[PDB]
């Protein structure tokens, strides 16, 4: 179902790298975060809900939605509720940057880039053919 | 046509805001920088082409493109060479937030979300429809 996502937090380096998956299509984003915090989960749901129609959202970590911030963000935006995959991709280009937040970057876009139509091509087809 | 996107940095309370327009649809998104520099340019346009099909994308200020690391990413990428109704929506919802770069995530959300089908919906059927 089409406005479902996955949101999850791994480590690699000393950071923390929070993912969220788009069930439906297998797409992705991430972003490098600073701390494991309710002040960065809810501003990445804020930043997620603007692009893509977030309707609910799934974690394998329940305690990851219970700050009153990340409600807070969930409220206003009206959402209720791979690492090992891209911590390959991520292996791969490492060493073309110098930043892990760049090399993030590169594995999510060839992870979604990817002939596997590619899940950047699905979650498109997902999405408008359900408006 | 569906690949062109317009990107440009402004200002607000001593604050970058880079904004990135996809042409047809007049959907946006943007984010807050430290500064106006090639290195943030670089990796928003990365974290961007990721997200969908960058063909080319155009500015108002040509000197941005100039650094050798934005022609890096746009390299890599295959990637060739509003802020008055954004300002706007800030303006509206400043006050409910603490942080700049969360008021302007949620402008952008109530402006793509809006029914002017919203620019969130067109960008969705342009690209769909493409492939
Ligand atoms: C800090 C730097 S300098 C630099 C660069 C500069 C010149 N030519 C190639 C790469 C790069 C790039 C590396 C790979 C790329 C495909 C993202 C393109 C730009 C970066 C890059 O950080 C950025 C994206 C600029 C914040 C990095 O982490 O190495
Ligand atoms: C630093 C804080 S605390 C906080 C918050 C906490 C509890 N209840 C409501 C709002 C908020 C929120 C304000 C508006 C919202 C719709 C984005 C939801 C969360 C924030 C918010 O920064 C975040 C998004 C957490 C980095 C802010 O700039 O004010
Ligand atoms: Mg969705
Ligand atoms: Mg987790
Ligand atoms: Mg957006
Ligand atoms: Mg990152
Ligand atoms: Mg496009
Ligand atoms: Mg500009
Ligand atoms: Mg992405
Ligand atoms: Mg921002």
């Amino acid at each position: 179902s089409p406005g479902i996502w996955q949101l999850d937090c791994t480590h690699l380096e000393g950071k923390v790298i929070l993912v969220a998956v788009h069930v439906a299509s297998g797409y992705i984003e991430a972003e490098v975060i600073p701390a494991e915090t309710g002040q960065e989960t809810a501003y990445f749901l804020l930043k997620l809900a603007g692009r893509w129609p977030v309707k609910t959202v799934h974690t394998d970590n329940g305690s990851n939605f219970t700050s009153t911030t990340v409600k807070a963000a969930c409220w206003w935006a009206g959402i209720k509720q791979m690492n090992k995959e891209l911590k390959k991709i991520i292996g791969q280009v490492r060493d073309q940057a110098e930043h892990l937040k760049t090399a993030v970057q590169m594995a999510v876009f060839i992870h979604n880039k990817k002939r596997k139509y590619s899940a950047g091509e699905r979650i498109v087809d997902i999405i408008a053919t359900d408006i």
